[PDB]
């Protein structure tokens, strides 16, 4: 049987990408060319990330049901919730957006000390929606963890107003101050604004993330969640059934999840102004994995170079597939040899023009290398189209 499930894509303290598993999930014909919403939940271990993500799964499987949260005797399944890495759900959901788009929705469960910092940075660079899962309060160490993204963001915006990151959500579990800061998004926004306010008393490097974080991220928001009740907290025989979950937690959970994942809420991954497809997103995985196998985290310039690389190679992948799709429409009857070449040269130049037309990072000399990679991979496709045409 075929069934969707969680797939380990990221695993000495070295980190390995499972390319075949990634390609199998994101390069399938149904989703490869769809623009992608990459949803991540990240943060410290044992704070309820997988639990949350399993309720997200219930919503993505029945977005239009008023009762998506589930039967109250229905056990909670999906990502295991009771080792360091990133799991993705093998069903890449195709959701109608109100504008007529079908977008692909990828869910990543990001489990993590330098190892957890690496997993947190990797998931944030890949994501378009990052749910920063925190327990009870937001503390200065929590803010500190974002400093490298701000410094990356400063270099990235030296010459454009386009922000490198999309949505970051501070999700504070087991919230402790529900009088002044109500459960939900509005109290969250009220708290986050106060917490993010610049104060002379904070260490200089933490004033820096406060000063700069909003300029790096398209949307910063904060949602305060109540404690889920004693059974969800303590019991070993607890299997996730809603009837054993505090009812104020359920009510706010039902607001949170469409707030993050409803069709109007799905933020498409975009870099340097261009929306990213599932095919393209694989290139960001492969480029970022290269710089996350050193002693410490990469420097901002190293992260910017990886974005530029992925940005160019996603352009190669698009142009190549465009040539490849149209070529197969011709080559599958039999085409006369010089006819096949005219059409090949016409089609290869079109994909060259497409590649050139993309706003790519790094500059002309940087991208000329990837132009020539594209042409070489097109020539390779063409040589094999002649040997299948000559068998006709
Ligand atoms: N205190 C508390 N525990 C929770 C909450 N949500 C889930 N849990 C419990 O936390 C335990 C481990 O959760 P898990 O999803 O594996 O956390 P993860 O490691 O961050 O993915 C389970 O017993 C859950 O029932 C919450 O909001 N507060
Ligand atoms: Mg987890």
């Amino acid at each position: 049987v075929k069934k969707a499930g969680p797939v380990q894509v990221l695993i000495d303290h070295s980190f390995e990408l499972d390319e075949t598993a990634l390609n199998r999930i994101l390069l399938s014909e149904a989703v490869r060319d769809k623009e992608v919403v990459a949803v991540s939940v990240a943060g410290a271990f044992a704070k309820g990330k997988s639990f949350l993500m399993d309720f997200m799964l219930r919503y993505m499987y029945n977005q239009e049901s008023v009762d998506w949260v589930g039967d109250y005797n229905e056990p909670l399944t999906g990502f295991s919730w009771r080792t360091t890495g990133i799991q993705i759900w093998s069903e890449i959901f195709l959701i109608n957006k109100p504008d007529g788009k079908k977008v692909a929705v990828l869910l990543m469960d990001t489990q993590g000390l330098r190892d957890s910092a690496t997993v947190f940075a990797l998931s944030t660079m890949i994501s378009s929606i990052q749910v920063y899962n925190l327990s009870q309060n937001v503390q200065e160490d929590d803010l500190q963890h974002l400093q490298l993204f701000t410094e990356y963001g400063r270099l990235a915006m030296e010459e454009t107003f386009l922000k490198p990151f999309q949505s970051l959500i501070f999700l504070v579990r087991d919230w402790s101050f529900p009088y002044e800061f109500s459960y939900g998004a509005d109290g969250g926004a009220k708290f986050l604004e106060k917490r993010l306010k610049v104060s002379g008393n904070q260490h200089e490097e933490l004033q820096n993330v406060r000063k700069h974080i909003h300029s790096c991220f398209t949307n910063i928001s904060c949602f305060l969640l109540p404690h889920p009740g004693l059974k969800v907290a303590t019991n070993p025989n607890f299997d996730g059934k809603l009837k054993e979950i505090d009812d104020e937690f359920i009510k706010n959970l039902k607001i949170l999840i469409p707030w993050l994942l409803s069709p109007e809420s799905l933020d498409i991954k975009e870099i340097n102004g261009n929306k990213i497809t599932c095919r393209g997103l694989v290139e960001y995985f492969k480029a970022y994995i290269k710089i996350y196998q050193g002693e410490e985290l990469p420097h901002p310039k190293s992260m910017l170079q990886a974005t530029a690389e992925a940005n160019n190679l996603a352009a190669v992948a698009t142009a190549k597939d465009t040539y490849n799709k149209k070529m197969e429409e011709i080559c599958g009857p039999f085409l006369a040899p010089n006819d096949l070449q005219t059409k090949h040269l016409q089609l290869k130049e079109e994909s060259v023009k497409l590649f050139r037309g993309v706003k790519k990072m790094g500059g002309e000399e940087f991208s000329r290398r990837y132009l020539q990679q594209l042409e070489s991979e097109i020539d390779e496709l063409y040589i094999q189209y002649i040997k299948h045409n000559d068998s006709k």
